């Protein structure tokens, strides 16, 4: 579940925004420590939040993966990224989940919303969900 101290956009940033993420097995602990579950798959975009908020102004499209949402936007550029796959579902403890690291450089797709009152006023619209990379 999203930790209450984070807006949707801030949780998106924890999960998907890191210019210099550690190795997946380490990088995933911060995310996983909150939900008491190891996320099966996750992607860190190696850019900063302002660039992803910019994507929100591109053409509004149906989310290609999570097709219940209508507020997605595709990036116009490739970004470097680090993708993480859970290797050992059934790990006895969160700290023992291990991930395979898959670096890449791709376009991405985000769903956006008007910002939470707790979000920076720099971003009237914010990304709240990483839909997919390609």
């Amino acid at each position: 579940m999203r930790p209450p101290q984070f807006t949707k956009a801030q949780w998106f940033a924890i999960q998907h925004i890191n210019v210099n993420p550690p190795r997946c097995t380490i990088a995933m602990r911060v995310i996983n420590n909150y939900q008491r579950r190891c996320k099966n798959q996750n992607t860190f975009l190696r850019t900063t939040f302002a660039y992803t908020a910019n994507v929100c102004r591109n053409e509004r499209i149906r989310c290609p993966r999570n097709r219940t949402l209508h507020n997605c936007h595709r990036s116009r550029y490739r970004v470097p990224l680090l993708h993480c796959d859970l290797i050992n579902p059934g790990a006895q403890n969160i700290s023992t989940c291990r991930y395979a690291d898959r670096p890449g450089r791709r376009f991405y797709v985000v769903a956006c919303e008007s910002r939470d009152p707790r979000d920076s006023p720099r971003y009237p619209v914010v990304p709240v969900h990483l839909d997919t990379t390609i």
